[PDB]
């Protein structure tokens, strides 16, 4: 893919790249300019010539034809792809151009949180964007902070000599939903891993089953994150993934751990976990009720913790559902009308 997508490469005849936005393992996201639309800036996502990703994107763009012929105004903040098209047998998705990911406005700051304000804005901003998708029989299955984009370069950003970099602040948090290649139908077939570890629920850690309840969970971790500016799920390891969950969430109720055929795990209905090993008073030391993160006892701050012990429900058929969340008491300050 290297051979492909360097600045000054010019994709079906009109896409001219100048910039690279996105890497990782499907492939590339690159800035063009659209020769052929008036110089408009676009992105296009080129995908690695492999099956997974083949099929993954096929499947992407169906459900972005959907998504957008059913909300053609983006009223539910999905991203919009203009077209696709082939370049060296690699399939490439042009998409409307938005700013930076939430991921890389945080990492770039210094892992500093999102202000209270922004945060509940971008809350209800995703969880309208994915009750949509739960509307429609979608569940996402892979949002992360990575997969939640600013509209807009809505920001200023100055040159700090003390701390050696750009600091970053947002005048406006609106955000849309973007990477629909592992969205699944309520009536496709059901992969059994699913999700970035540090956003996967435990239905999904267990192999249980999952639907939309499973996007619910990654909300809450991602809201969490936009709060402290770090994953409080940090780990690779399941086992040490769940210890974490217990030493923030509480115990899992026993029904999903004498129901897993996952009981590696396990040992008779506990966690198989040497709580006094090493690795054990680790996540002891780096975890703690989740109430216990809060940098405020203010009642805003008592409504979002509220809201996100409610997405971190273990038991996915009690998980609140994205429609009850959008009538959470954290947003009725977005309701304010007197
Ligand atoms: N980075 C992206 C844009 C940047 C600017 N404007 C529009 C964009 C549309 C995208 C549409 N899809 C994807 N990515 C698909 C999955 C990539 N994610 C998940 C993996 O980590 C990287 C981000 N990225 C996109």
């Amino acid at each position: 893919m290297h051979l492909i997508c360097q600045s000054g490469d010019v994709l079906s005849a009109r896409y001219e790249i100048v910039d690279t936005l996105g890497e990782g393992a499907f492939g590339k996201v690159v800035e063009c300019i659209d020769h052929k639309a008036g110089g408009r800036h676009v992105a296009v996502k080129i995908v690695k010539n492999v099956d997974r990703y083949c099929e993954a994107a096929r499947s992407e763009i169906q459900v972005l034809e959907h998504l957008n012929t059913t909300d053609p105004n983006s009223t539910f903040r999905c991203v919009q792809m203009l077209e696709w098209f082939e370049h060296h047998g690699h399939i490439c998705i042009v998409f409307e151009l938005l700013g930076l990911s939430t991921y890389d406005f945080i990492k770039e700051n210094g892992f500093l949180p999102f202000r209270l304000d922004h945060i509940r804005k971008m809350a209800y901003q995703i969880c309208k964007s994915v009750n949509f998708l739960h509307s429609n029989k979608l569940t996402h299955t892979d949002l992360k902070p990575e997969n939640i984009l600013f509209v807009q370069s809505d920001y200023t950003e100055a040159y700090n000599p003390k701390i050696k970099r750009d600091e970053r602040t947002l005048i406006n948090p609106d955000i849309k939903v973007v990477d629909f290649g592992s969205a699944t139908y309520d009536d496709e077939h059901h992969s059994t891993l699913v999700s970035t570890r540090h956003y996967r629920a435990p239905e999904v850690i267990l192999a249980l089953g999952w639907s939309q309840p499973c996007d619910v969970w990654s909300i809450g971790c991602i809201l969490i994150e936009y709060y402290l500016g770090f994953t409080v799920f940090p780990t690779h390891d399941s086992k040490e993934h769940l210890a974490m969950m217990e030493r923030i969430l509480g115990p899992l109720p026993k029904h999903m751990i004498q129901k897993t055929r996952k009981r590696k795990y396990f040992h008779h209905d506990r966690l198989d976990w040497d709580e006094h090993s090493s690795a054990g008073r680790y996540v002891s030391r780096a975890c703690k009720p989740l109430k216990e993160f809060m940098l405020s006892q203010d009642v805003e701050h008592e409504r979002l913790f509220d809201l996100i012990q409610k997405m971190l429900e273990y038991d996915p058929a009690k998980r609140i559902t994205l429609r009850e969340a959008l009538k959470h008491p954290f947003f009725d300050l977005l309701k304010k009308s007197i």
